[PDB]
């Protein structure tokens, strides 16, 4: 009447970034109690066994990983108790530990019973209810064994909390709040920021509630804290300190930035770049800094990995991919256009079906905003405008309406000046894009159209015009394509999932791998990246208006337009075509992001379409799933609550709706985020290629700035873009963000092979991983195809590998993580 069990756990200091004692776990230090799934007490709840303590250490187990320890335990379990389906655990030690798993042995297998826990367990006294863990069986609510129903419900209640209180490190409570934690008005009134969310003026997704309470000077803004809480099991430990990349962002803002600033205040290094070679020096000979600065930076975990140093004077950045073959190819019009479909931000270009382009802005405020570009000024390789429009060969990168509402405010800032830009592109007969005109607009210096030129001062004006475009694009990329569309938009679904879908639930099991480290990095970003006087406001053009601009764009965010095929159609770069494998034909045939993306999209779709019917046979089974209905209701009406009235939200009454919702969530969290994230340093590590700010408008003829432009185009370029000190800070942060941690979990992988007992789901997940390996071979073949080199490699000779599913660790320019993990 004894059940043998094996507990696997990791002591605290293995996952920390000062001593563990393994014998302290024995004795009466850790109790487990098995809970019956089949025999109930008088109240219908599963019977609970006796407190059972860890008996001894098990070193003979071969499947142990790094930092893991295994303990033996035996449970007395007589014939009255039934079959175990859950257990309680009570930690009587003063230190927390990380519980991995419990396995219960039987005569054969089945019935081996596996419990996958992966949870931190603090001292029993710190919890209002005893921690509970379930076996790895999957149940929709109506299929839950009756003795486990109440436990399933209770646990969901423990995860929701009551909407009050300051959250502590060990809490596991998931709830929503608005973005009212970014300002710092108690420190200085200039650090006040608008609350984002909860209004029609500033709609915004919700974020994880922390509950620190109000500032003294503003009751609506949350006071600052040393640590921004996330529910405990969202705060990931790492076996290796170099893998705690998310912490490097905090160190950069707290420690490194002040040190760099001191070097410039003391005039120990020149304050400005003077030539393009001064920039190239950063990854060749390095930058020379004072010894006390070097000695302050290189002892720091994570930060020390970002640079090569001689330990006394030099920091060297890694060579960006974009310059690895050609140092000058970034300056070509061909590469400028190519990065719109294969660069860091390849998802904004639109088709143009009429000419000239028109504005949607109020003519009363911004006056006439019809484009000043004339058809007769364009070199379309012998096409007429009529023929180019009709053959769908015209495209546009249109930042006019997005930026015009903010140009006046931005241009008032001290060292910031910009235009609202439009770029017209032409798809040549050879399949590559050609920029044919840039329009630089200001509300109410004038508003002008610049055409391409290769000689004379006009060629420098054209180079500067491209810089203003890419300043627009970089700002839109970081704040919208990256921050808003992935990080910020996903966090409400994470919260809703934990509050309303049991760990037992099939859809919990499907989605939660795609959330790993997403709340954690977001909380660290609210603290150090997107906060008042943080790294983003220091480096990027809009300064204090940066995050508020993303609120204006969120007004037009549409969940169902995040599906890749819908995105391509809505931007006019594809047409619906049932004759094609993916249902859409690309108007730019070689478009690397879209062509590769459609393959990944189809593989995820097949997986979701095979998994869902394993648990839902009919539309009725979706409608009647209480947890699923509560989840989606809360995700829409609380998590994205400022948009809850919009008609495009799926209703979740059918199998098709469930598939579509799951598919979009997985797409956003994996491939979409990867495509916009892991190219940041590869393309933007050369500041001239991806400037983050502009500091002046075009010089007027007859001025000394204009003469300088004639005699020294490199200095003219450098005076306009991001200055030297913010460049050093920006390069550091995008190096972190572009790096794969060695403990990443990639699409097609999971962190435990026993995440469910359902063999049909395991097999379908095997077919998903096999399909991803076959797609990777297809993408390799595309990068070796000479007929695609123009768009897939370009003048920079950089094969588009960002949607290769697999990667090794490091700054690799490839690999699709499961989640928004950095
Ligand atoms: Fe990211």
């Amino acid at each position: 009447h004894k059940i043998k069990g094996t507990v696997v756990l990791m002591p605290k200091n293995e996952l920390e970034v000062a001593v563990d004692n393994l014998n302290a776990f024995l004795g009466r230090s850790v109790s487990l109690q098995l809970i019956s799934a089949t025999k109930a007490d008088a109240h219908g709840k599963g019977k609970v066994g006796k407190d059972t303590f860890l008996e001894g250490i098990n070193t003979s187990l071969p499947t142990l990983g790094a930092g893991e320890s295994a303990f033996n335990i035996h449970f007395e379990w007589d014939g009255s108790m039934g079959i175990p389906g859950a257990f309680y655990i009570k930690n009587y030690m003063q230190v927390e530990f990380f519980l991995k798993s419990l396995t219960l042995e039987a005569i054969s297998n089945q019935g081996t019973i596996r419990f996958v826990c992966n949870s931190w367990v603090y001292n029993t006294k710190l919890y209002k209810s005893v921690r509970i863990f379930f076996a790895n069986h999957t149940y929709v609510p109506s299929e839950t064994p009756a003795p486990l129903v109440e436990y399933r419900e209770e646990e969901l209640k423990s995860l929701r909390g009551n909407g009050t209180g300051e959250r502590k490190e060990y809490d596991r409570i998931y709830d929503y709040d608005v973005y009212n934690d970014l300002g710092n008005p108690d420190k200085s009134e200039k650090l006040a920021r608008p609350v984002l969310g909860g209004s029609s003026t500033f709609p915004y997704p919700r974020r994880g509630r922390t509950g620190r309470g109000p500032t003294v000077t503003d009751p609506n803004t949350e006071k600052q804290g040393e640590v921004f809480y996330v529910p405990r099991d969202e705060n990931l430990g790492h076996l290796k300190s170099k893998d705690a990349l998310e912490i490097g962002t905090k160190s950069l803002s707290q420690i490194v930035q002040p040190a760099f600033e001191s070097a410039f205040d003391l005039k120990s290094t020149p304050i400005e770049f003077h030539s393009f070679q001064d920039v190239h020096d950063l990854y060749e000979g390095g930058i020379k800094l004072p010894r006390d600065v070097i000695s302050t930076i290189i002892p720091l975990p994570v930060i020390k990995e970002l640079y090569r140093t001689d330990g006394q004077h030099i920091l060297k950045f890694p060579q960006p991919h974009v310059v690895q073959v050609s140092q000058s190819a970034w300056m070509t019009d061909e590469e400028f256009a190519r990065e719109m479909i294969a660069g860091v931000n390849p998802c904004v270009i639109r088709g143009l079906e009429e000419f000239p382009p028109k504005s949607n802005l109020d003519p009363a405020i911004y006056g006439d905003q019809s484009s000043k570009i004339t058809a007769d000024s364009l070199d379309l390789d012998g096409y007429t405008m009529d023929e180019a429009l009709g053959s769908r060969r015209l495209f546009m990168l249109d930042y006019h309406d997005i930026f015009m509402p903010y140009v006046r405010q931005i241009n008032q800032l001290n060292s910031a000046k910009t235009y609202a830009t439009r770029t017209i592109l032409f798809l040549r007969e050879d399949g590559t894009l050609k920029p044919v005109a840039i329009e630089l607009s200001l509300p109410h210096a004038v508003s002008q159209v610049v055409l391409p030129a290769k000689e004379g001062v006009e060629s420098t004006i054209w180079l500067l015009a491209k810089a203003y475009v890419i300043v627009n694009d970089s700002c839109y990329h970081q704040l919208m394509s990256h921050w808003l569309n992935t990080h910020a938009a996903m966090e409400p679904f994470v919260i809703a999932t934990h509050r309303h879908l049991s760990v037992l639930h099939p859809i919990y099991k499907l989605l939660t791998p795609h959330y790993r480290n997403n709340m954690n990095i977001n909380a660290l970003a609210r603290q150090s990246l997107i906060n008042a006087n943080g790294i983003g406001e220091t480096t990027f053009l809009p300064s204090k208006y940066s995050v508020e601009m993303s609120s204006a764009v969120y007004k037009n965010w549409v969940f169902t337009d995040q599906a890749l095929p819908a995105d391509l159609i809505k931007r006019g770069v594809a047409i619906k075509d049932p004759s094609t494998p993916h249902g859409v034909r690309l108007l730019i045939e070689d478009y690397p992001y879209a062509a590769d993306g459609l393959e990944i999209w189809a593989a995820i779709k097949t997986w979701v379409q095979e998994y869902v019917p394993l648990y839902y046979a009919r539309d009725d089974d979706v409608k009647n799933d209480s947890e699923l209905q509560h989840w989606w209701k809360e995700a829409v009406e609380k998590g994205h609550g400022d948009l809850k009235d919009k008609p495009w939200w799926p209703k979740l009454q059918t199998l098709e709706d469930l598939v579509e919702v799951c598919l979009i969530i997985i797409w956003i969290a994996s491939a979409l985020h990867a495509a916009v994230n892991f190219g940041q340093y590869p393309y933007g590590g050369l500041i001239m290629n991806r400037p983050t700010a502009s500091r002046r408008l075009l010089p007027e003829k007859g001025t000394p700035e204009y003469e300088e432009m004639i005699n020294n185009h490199e200095k003219a370029y450098l005076r306009t873009i991001t200055s030297k000190l913010p460049t050093l800070i920006s390069l550091s942060v995008i190096e972190i963000l572009s790096t794969h941690a060695s403990d990443e979990v990639y699409l097609g992988q999971r962190d435990n092979p026993h995440w469910t007992s359902d063999s049909k789901a395991l097999q379908a997940f095997q077919k998903f991983g096999n399909k991803l390996k076959e797609i990777e071979e297809k993408l390799v073949r595309r990068n070796n195809d000479p007929s695609l080199q123009g768009n897939r490699l370009g003048p920079v000779q950089l094969p588009y590998t960002l949607l290769y599913p697999s990667s090794e660790e490091g700054l690799t320019f490839r690999g699709i993580p499961n989640s928004i993990s950095i």
